């Protein structure tokens, strides 16, 4: 039946819809689409943010980047505001996962694999997490605008939840680096509409969404029920039958979820 719901909302949205929610030890994993490809677009910030937290130690957090405007290729609140004084690091991966700065994107990319090298780089610490789906091909922002059925800058809900859940419920980071990690989720600014708006006000939810051409619109989570039980959200969309500038669809996306939150959230006593 929960398939029987995503359908619909493909239909009513004339789009295409993946979800994938890992399995835990009292719930089933819940699976659509999950292992078609979809763009990543900026769902790739976070587990980027995890690969320059991992390789370095925090005081690298610290070094300043210096830019220019002709670096400003790309939609960047954060960057643009920063331009002449430069940003550290970790104002970088704060601007790359709250405001989902395309620039800062870009600078971290360089930072982790040189220049030209990031986006093998980055890929490369998506092997090193054992995900060999993944893909990244391109910089920002042209990772948003390959056509439909493309490979190149793409994951697929279920790696993505995946790396999602090692980043921030496992072990691939330690403790203080993970907690800078979930903090500025926690925090994102560009989310309000998507997954967070399907669950209840009482669930911490820490997001990263993600938007691109052919009305692309994701958004990866993880949400804690109020007694502290995590799980993982990963919803992936796009509406190519529009063309490259298709209307991407939000609600989509906080209709998904709130399909999932009810499965997560009603409870089943035995009478």
């Amino acid at each position: 039946d929960l398939a029987d719901r995503f359908a619909e909302l493909e239909r009513r949205y004339d789009a295409r819809l993946g979800v994938y929610v890992p399995a835990t030890g009292t719930t089933a994993a819940i699976e659509y689409r999950a292992d078609e490809r979809f763009a990543f677009c900026a769902t790739f910030k976070a587990p980027l943010v995890a690969a320059v937290l991992h390789q370095n130690p925090l005081t690298h957090l610290d070094k300043l980047i210096t830019y220019t405007s002709d670096d400003i290729r790309s939609i960047s609140p954060v960057a643009q505001q920063h331009v002449q004084t430069g940003m550290t690091i970790g104002q970088l991966c704060d601007a790359a996962i709250r405001y989902s700065d395309g620039t800062a994107a870009n600078l971290l990319l360089a930072d982790l694999g040189g220049p030209g090298g990031g986006t093998a780089a980055f890929t490369g610490y998506l092997r090193s997490l054992g995900d060999t789906v993944s893909r990244l091909d391109a910089e920002e922002p042209e990772l948003n605008r390959d056509p439909p059925g493309d490979e190149r800058d793409t994951t697929t809900p279920h790696a993505i939840a995946l790396v999602l859940q090692q980043l921030v419920l496992g072990n691939a980071l330690p403790p203080d680096k993970r907690a800078l990690l979930t903090d500025w989720m926690a925090r994102n600014t560009t989310g309000a509409k998507r997954i967070r708006a399907g669950f209840p006000a009482d669930w911490k939810v820490i997001d990263k969404t993600g938007t691109g051409d052919y009305g692309r619109a994701n958004d990866i989570a993880v949400v804690w029920s109020p007694t502290g039980v995590p799980y993982v959200v990963a919803v992936m969309s796009d509406r190519a039958g529009g063309g490259y500038d298709a209307e991407p669809r939000e609600a989509l996306l906080a209709e998904a979820a709130t399909c999932v939150a009810g499965v997560l959230a009603l409870e089943h006593h035995h009478h």
